[PDB]
C-alpha cells in the first residue's frame, strides 16, 4: 500500500532526526529482518563462511553497509549496489557553543552544515539531537547515546520593519565542573542532555548536536498528490533502497542464491563525500573486497567483480516547479507519482555511457516501471571511477531540495521502493543481455 | 501561578479559528456563553437596550466585533474605558477568479497577499484554505453564510526554487455544477471540496473570501520553555487577552450595580492601513457608544463629555528584543519576553506631547501588581484618539518575528496580558480621577 | 436598440461642459426640468422637505452636487441607494497671476497642471480657456458668478520642440480697466477677451477660476464604430451615467408611493485625493443624508441604522484591457469594451474581505440582464465606506489611456452603464434584502 508506505516514511523522518538516529533505526530493521552485524573493526574470515549470508556493518556511526552474499557467487557475477547518502543539511552545535548572555537572552554558536542556511531556516521550530559521548563513573570505557527533543523546539534562527539562536536555576555543582564539556557549553543545556541520556553531567565526554526542524511530515495537496516534509535529501532514497532490499531479501535463501547484493549509505555527500564516512571513503569496495576474501579461499579478482557489476547512485532530481519553467528544460524534466528519474548531464560521468541509461530502460520495462529523465551529485562519479563499474545516477526527484522543508509525491516513496525492489530482482539477468558492452 | 497556560488556551484558538471570520464567530460564541446579548447592527436598539444597561455585543462584516457593559447607573462624566485591537493578520487570499490552466499536469490558484508584499518566510509552509462561503439553498432566496476550514489538511504550498514566481501547487462538471455563479471563476475541484465542508451543493456556491495560512499549531518552546510560537499572532494576541480580559472581568459585575462603560472593539484592516468600513476609521467604537448612551436613557447624552472622560487602550504589538539585532533597538527602550505590556511611545506619532497616559498606565500597572516596559523606535490609535477627542494609549504585547507567518513571544505574556488588562477595566476610572481636569 | 446611442448624447454634453463648473451647471438644468427642486446648503431644510418627501438637489461650491430621491414612507431601515462619481477632471489651470511679460513678440500665460505632473499628451492639443469669473456689477454690492467658455475657439496650445517647457503660445488699458482688482493679475487681452463673453466690463472682474481643455469633439471609432474617443472620461463618463439612470429611474416614481431613499453624488478634487470641503471628504452625502431625514419626519431618526443598511456605489473607471501592454494585466481580471459594468476589486484596499459587495452587485445585474466585469490590480469608496459606515462598492465603466487628454471607451459603454445603474436603483433593496443580517 503507496499510503501506509508514506506514513511509514513520515514517521521514520519524524522520529530519526539525526544521521545518527537513522543509521541506528536501519540497523534495527535490519536486525529483525535477521541481518547480521559485522564490526569494521575485527576481520571477517571467521564471520562469513561459504555458506554467504545476510550482513551489515557500520562506519562512524553514520556510514552503512547491508549486503546479502549469496553461496553460489563467483567474481563474474558482480555486484548489485544502490548507493546513496543520509547526511542533511543542518545547524550543527558548535564544539564551543557556550554564548554569553544578551540581554538576558541565552544562545547557543552553532555552524552551518552542507551550505550557507538560508532564509527558509528562519522562524522554524528548531529541536536538538545526536550523539552523546560519556564514561560512566568508575569505568573506562567511552560510550554512546542517542538523544532528541523531540517534540521539544529548544530554539529558533528569529527573522527580523526596520543567525544566533535563542535557546531560553541553580549554579554549577562541583561534581559538573568535573566534566571536560564544562567550559564549552552553558550548564542548562549540559543538564538537558545528560537528562535525557540519562546520565551525569560529570560522565559527558564530547557531543555531535544537530538543531533540526521538528515539524512533522504531511500528506498534502487537494486530492493529497503531495508529501511535505523535512530532510527528504536524501534519505528519501536511502530510506526505499533499504526498504526495497529487505523486501528483497524476504523471498532469498543465500544458500540458493548466486547474487551478491549491497545499499551502502553514506555520511559527508553534502559536503563533497570527501571524508572517510563519505562515498570516497571506500566502504563499499572495502565490503565487496573484505566479503569476497572471507567467502572463499579460491583468490577473487576483483577486477572482474567491478566490471561485471551495477551501481545506482541514488541521489534526488528536480521536480518540475511550475512557477520557475525557465530553469527547466523541454522534455528533461519529472514530474510527482510518475516514477524514478534518471539524472543525464552532459559533462557528467554519464555523458558517454548510453548502456546505463539504456539498462535501466529495460529494467523499468520488466517490473512495470516508469522512468522519467532529468538534464540541466558526488557520489556516482566518486564510485564510478573507485570500482570501474557502469554507475547510473537516479533519484526521486523532490520540490526545493535544501528547503528545511521540501515536497514529493505521495505515491513517489513506494514507487521508489518498487523500482528498487525491482533491481535487487532484475538487474543481473538484464546485464547479461548487453554482454561485453 | 500554574494558570499561565492559558497558553495552550491561545494556541488552540489560534489553530481552531485561522481566518478573521473564524475568530469573531469564536469571540461571538465565548461572549453569550457568559450572557452576552446581540445586537444586530441593521436595526436600531432603543428597544433592546433598557434602564439597567447589560452586557452587549455587535459585529459588522463577520470581521468587526465590539463587546460592551454598559452600567445601570452610567453617566457621560464616566466616559467610557476602551480596548481597540485587530484581527486581520497577514495573509495570503484566493483570488475572486483563481482559476489557472494546468503546468505540465499541475493543480494552480490565483491568490494575493493580503497586508504585504510576502515574505520568503512564507515558502514552503503547509498551507491550509479556509474562511466565508456565501450560498443560497435551492428553491430558496436567503444569502447564507458558512464557514469552512480545511485544517490539518494542507491544501497546496508556495515552493521555493532549489504573483509569478510566488505561485501554489495544489470529474467532469455535473449540469447541476455549471449553474453556479461561481463555475467559470474556481476549478471545479476546489468548489467541490468546499462545498463537501460547508454541507451544501456547488450550485449553491454565490461566492466566497479564503484564505490560505499555515496549519502548523503553535506550540510552547524554549529549553527552560520560555517562549510560545505560532501563526497570526499580530494582533490576534493582543485581541484574544483583551477579550478574555472583559469576560474575566464581566463575571464579577452586575450591570445594575455599575456606573461604568466598557468595551473591547475589534477591528478588520489594520495591514491595510484603516480606511475600510469594518476598520478603526469606520468607527463602530464611535458607533455603539453613540448607540448605547441614546438607547440607554431619555436624558440627552453629550458625547463630547463621554470622550473627554474615556481612555482607549490601543492595543497593538511592538517588537521583542531581538538579540541577533542589537543595532536597530534603542537602549532602555525595548522589551523583553515574560515581563510585562509594552508601551509604544514614539517621538512623532500621536502620543508624543502626552505624558498624562503614560503616567496613568504606570500607574495602574503599579495598583495591579503589573509591570509595563518601554519601547522608543495606519495605525489604530491615532485614528480612534483624533475622531473621538478622547486620550488615547499605544501598547501591546510584544513579540518576534512580527508579519513572519510564525513569531514568537513569552509563554507567559498571554497571562500577563489578560492580567494588565482585567486590572484596566476595574481600575482604570478610579486611577483617572486623580488627573482630574489633566 | 438604436438607442444606445446617447453615445452622442454623451459626445455633446463633454463637448459643450468642459469645466466642472458647467458640468454641474448641466445636471443643474437637467434636474429641474425633471422636477427636482433645489435646495441651498446655506439655508435650513426643514421647511422645504416635507411628509410627501420629494425630488431635490444641492450644490456646493459650483463643483460638488447631491441629487436625491426621498420617499413619503421612507425609514431608517430601508437605508439609502447611493451612487458617488467625481466630476473633476485632468486640466491646466490658469494661475491667480498668470501674467508673462512678452518672449520676442509671442504672448504667454503661467498656468499649472491639476491632478498630474502632466503628459506629453497635453502637448500640441488645441486647448480652450472656460470656467468660472466671479463680478459685481458697478454700483452693486452682489458678487454674481458667470460662466465662460471660448470652443470652438483654441485660444493657446503646449508646444513641443520639433514649468518651464510646458508653457503656453497665446489696447493700451482704460482708467476704468485699471480699476479692476485683476489688472496686475492678468493681461489686458485676456480679460478683455474672458469680460466679452461673460457679458460684463473688465472693471466689474473680482476672480476668476479657468482651465485650459482640449476642444476637440469626442467621436464614434474604429471600422465597426465600437469604441468612442473623447477628453475628460475620467470620471465624467461615470457620473454622466449615473445621473441620467437617476433621471430615467426617477420619471417612474411618485414620491408618495415610495419607501426609497436614493441618491447621486457627485464630488470635486478626487485628482487631487478628496481632502477637501468639496471632494468625498467634506460629506456632502452625509450631510445631505442627516439633513433630508431630519427634515422629513418629527420622529428622531437614527442615522447609523440608515447607513448600516445602505449600499453605496463609489463609481470609477477601471482600465480596459490594452492589447499592446498584456503583461501588466491579470489574466481573468480585465474588462474588455461593450461587455458591461467593471467591478474593481484590490487584495490590499476596502474591499478585500468583503465578499458581500460582489455578490449583491452579481445579483443585481443577473436581476437586470446586465454582465459585470472583473478587474484586479484618495479613492472616494474607502473614504465613504469608513465614514459612512455602510457596504460600499467599487466598480465603474472601464477605459483606455486614463489620465490622457483624450481617452477611449466601448461606444455602447455609456447605455450600458446608465442600464446598470438604473437596474441598481430600481432594486437594490430587494436584493440587499435576501443577505438580511451579513
Amino acid at each position: 500500500n503507496y499510503e501506509d508506505i508514506a506514513q511509514e516514511f513520515i514517521d521514520f523522518i519524524y522520529k530519526n532526526p539525526t544521521t545518527y538516529h537513522v543509521v541506528s533505526f536501519f540497523a534495527e530493521l535490519l536486525d529483525k529482518h535477521n541481518f547480521k552485524y559485522l564490526s569494521e573493526k575485527s576481520n571477517w574470515q571467521d564471520s562469513i563462511g561459504e555458506d554467504g549470508g545476510k550482513f551489515y556493518t557500520i562506519r562512524n556511526g553514520t556510514n552503512l553497509s547491508a549486503f546479502i552474499l549469496g553461496k553460489n557467487w563467483r567474481a563474474e557475477k558482480g555486484v548489485g549496489v544502490i548507493g546513496s547518502h543520509v547526511d542533511a543539511l543542518t545547524v550543527k552545535l558548535k564544539p564551543v557553543s557556550f554564548k554569553d548572555t544578551a540581554e538576558g537572552y541565552g544562545r547557543i554558536a552553532v555552524a552551518p552544515y552542507g551550505g550557507t542556511l538560508n532564509e527558509l531556516w528562519l522562524d522554524r521550530d528548531l529541536g536538538i539531537g545526536g550523539r552523546l559521548l560519556y564514561k560512566k563513573k568508575g569505568t573506562n570505557e567511552i560510550k554512546s547515546a542517542l538523544v532528541d527533543s523531540t517534540p521539544l523546539p529548544v530554539c529558533r534562527i528569529p527573522s527580523l520593519h526596520f543567525q544566533t539562536i535563542p535557546v531560553i536555576n541553580e549554579p554549577p555543582t562541583d561534581d559538573e565542573k568535573k566534566s571536560p564539556l564544562f567550559g564549552k557549553h552553558c550548564i542548562h543545556l549540559l543538564r538537558y542532555v545528560a537528562k535525557l541520556a540519562g546520565v551525569e553531567v560529570s560522565e559527558l565526554i564530547q557531543m555531535d548536536l544537530d538543531l533540526f526542524d521538528v515539524q512533522k511530515g504531511t500528506i498534502g495537496g487537494i486530492g493529497k498528490h503531495f508529501l511535505f516534509a523535512p530532510r527528504l535529501d536524501d534519505r528519501l532514497c536511502s530510506f526505499a533502497a533499504m526498504i526495497a532490499l529487505i523486501c528483497y531479501a524476504k523471498d532469498v535463501n543465500t544458500e540458493e542464491s548466486d547474487l551478491f547484493s549491497t545499499v551502502t549509505l553514506y555520511d559527508n555527500e553534502e559536503i563533497g563525500s570527501l571524508t572517510r564516512q563519505g562515498a570516497k571513503g571506500g566502504l563499499l569496495e572495502s565490503v565487496v573486497e573484505r566479503s569476497s576474501s572471507a567467502f572463499t579461499k579460491k583468490p577473487v579478482d576483483l577486477h572482474t567483480v567491478w566490471a561485471n557489476s551495477i551501481i545506482l547512485s541514488a541521489d534526488v532530481n528536480h521536480l518540475y516547479n511550475p512557477n520557475f519553467p525557465e530553469v527547466y528544460l523541454k522534455n528533461h524534466f519529472p514530474v510527482p507519482n510518475v516514477g524514478i528519474t534518471l539524472s543525464l548531464d552532459p559533462n557528467g560521468h554519464m555523458a558517454t555511457d548510453v548502456v546505463g541509461t539504456a539498462l535501466v530502460e529495460e529494467l523499468a520495462r520488466r517490473n512495470g516501471d516508469k522512468v522519467q529523465y532529468f538534464q540541466i551529485g558526488t557520489i556516482g562519479p566518486s564510485l564510478a571511477s573507485q570500482t570501474g563499474a557502469r554507475t547510473i545516477d537516479l533519484g526521486i526527484a523532490q520540490l526545493s531540495m535544501h528547503s528545511i522543508r521540501a515536497a514529493t509525491g505521495s505515491k513517489d516513496v513506494g514507487l521508489g521502493v518498487k523500482f528498487f525492489n525491482g533491481f535487487f530482482k532484475h538487474w543481473r539477468s538484464v546485464y547479461d543481455e548487453f554482454g561485453e558492452l
